[PDB]
């Protein structure tokens, strides 16, 4: 199944998807580089309420990830899935294709982050009270970095990263499993094309997403316990339902 030039016209929907989605283009990025927090403006991060930081993150965070949900409604064979497989590719992978796209507002000349209009170091988040997860998801930023990843190179990865036929739950494991391997070839043929198929042993294990990912959803277990009226009162439903139906809506629409 699939030829050479059904591979090729893949990797084409792919790119076109992702950049109708990407949120913020490269540029838009790259533009505000030498746009950075003043040591004034970090102190005020770091002396903000822990609950404050949270709802901030919480919101930023849900935005990222409704353009996730909207690049998985453009992905061809996604909509084609039944509607469980659809909710089970997101709620475990949005969060996933958010870190790895993560990495284009990652400069990794300063250790710098986008985040709220400017760029600004770890210790922006030091409020949170989960030091361990942002320095490791500025890790992951730079180990990603390193890659040089085109912005076709993220469009066919995040395809992949959210077309995951071994997640659990998926009742046509079948079905993904095909859009999977359509996905892999297109991006393995894209690579051997453009000559970048030394990437592929770069990659990070698939257990590197999910211990990130578990990793938050540990963190706000303990920031709930801790403050749950806050939760329930002033974070996003889309946040709640996926990491504490919205998305059936989302994908309905
Ligand atoms: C997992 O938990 C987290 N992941 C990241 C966190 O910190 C952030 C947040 Cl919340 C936002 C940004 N930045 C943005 O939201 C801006 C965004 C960057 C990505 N671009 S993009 C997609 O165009 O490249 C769009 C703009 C960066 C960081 Cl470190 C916090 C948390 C938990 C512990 C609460």
């Amino acid at each position: 199944m699939a030829s050479l030039t059904e591979i090729e016209h893949l990797v084409q929907s792919v790119c076109k998807s992702y950049r109708e989605t990407c949120q913020l283009r490269l540029e838009d990025l790259l533009r505000q580089r030498s746009n950075i927090f003043s040591r004034e403006e970090v102190t005020g991060y770091q002396r903000k309420s822990m609950w404050e930081m949270w709802e901030r993150c919480a919101h930023h965070l849900t935005e990222a990830i409704q353009y996730v949900v909207e690049f998985a409604k453009r992905l061809s064979g996604f909509m084609e899935l039944c509607q469980n497989d659809q909710i089970v590719l997101l709620k475990a992978g949005a969060m996933e294709v958010v870190l790895v796209r993560m990495c284009r507002a990652y400069n990794a000349d300063n250790r710098t982050v986008f985040f709220e209009g400017k760029y600004g170091g770890m210790e922006l988040f030091r409020a949170l009270g989960c030091s361990e997860l942002i320095s490791s998801i500025f890790d992951f930023s730079h180990s990603l970095s390193a890659l040089h990843f085109s912005e076709d190179e993220i469009a066919l990865y995040t395809a992949l990263v959210l077309i995951n036929a071994h997640r659990p739950g998926l009742q046509e494991k079948r079905k993904v499993e095909q859009l999977q391997y359509n996905l892999e070839l297109a991006f393995h043929h894209h690579l051997c094309k453009t000559h970048r198929q030394s990437i592929l042993a770069k990659l990070p294990p698939k257990g590197k997403l999910r211990s990130l990912c578990s990793q938050h959803v540990e963190r706000l277990q303990i920031f709930q316990h801790l403050h749950p009226i806050v939760v329930q009162a002033a974070f996003p439903p889309l946040y709640k339902e996926l990491f504490s139906k919205i998305l059936h809506r989302l994908l309905q629409e």
